[PDB]
């Protein structure tokens, strides 16, 4: 191991994820809210969403987390795959974390105008979400939740 593969591991070691919701970003209205850390690797998370999330223009994820680490330029990588596909890649930036801090990230999501959604009654349970959370270009740790559509 190096350096970076240690520091990668106390990174993990000191993150939590305490809360999260999603908002329909035009109306402001709560789809989902949970307290699961769904950023724990090597577990396969479910989500259930409500199906119309799906008709949304865009919609506001909050996220709250703690780290004992200080980050530099902490991250996320979200690869949406449809039976293994990959079919949307998302980027958001937090940036400098104060170390032993609980911090609130909003961030828009939003739909890409090229696509149009497949029906909620094929998608559910054949959606993965992957996430990568980065300090920079450190690699921190990789999760992955399956959604269904309700
Ligand atoms: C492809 N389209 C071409 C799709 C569409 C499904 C993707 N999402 C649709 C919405 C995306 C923005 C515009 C409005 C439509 S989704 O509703 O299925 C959706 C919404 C939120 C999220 S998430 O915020 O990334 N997230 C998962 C998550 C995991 C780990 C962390 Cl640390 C944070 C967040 C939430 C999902 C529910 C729990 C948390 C993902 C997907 C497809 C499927 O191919």
């Amino acid at each position: 191991m190096s350096a970076k593969d240690e520091r990668a591991r106390e990174i993990l070691r000191g993150f939590k994820l305490n809360w999260m919701n999603l908002r329909d970003a035009e109306t402001g209205k709560i789809l989902w809210q949970g307290t699961e850390d769904l950023s724990v690797p090597g577990v396969e998370h479910e989500a259930r969403v409500p199906k119309k999330i799906l008709k949304c223009k865009a919609v506001s994820r909050e996220l709250n987390f703690s780290s004992t680490e200080q980050m530099e330029k902490f991250r996320l990588e979200q690869k949406v795959y449809f039976k293994g596909q990959c079919l949307e890649e998302w980027f958001f930036e937090f940036g400098f974390v104060i170390p032993n801090s609980t911090n609130t990230w909003q961030s828009l999501i939003e739909a890409a105008p090229e696509s149009q959604m497949m029906p909620a009654s094929v998608l559910t349970g054949n959606v993965i979400i992957e996430t990568k959370f980065f300090d920079d270009d450190l690699l921190v740790s990789t999760s992955r939740v399956r959604l269904f559509y309700v």
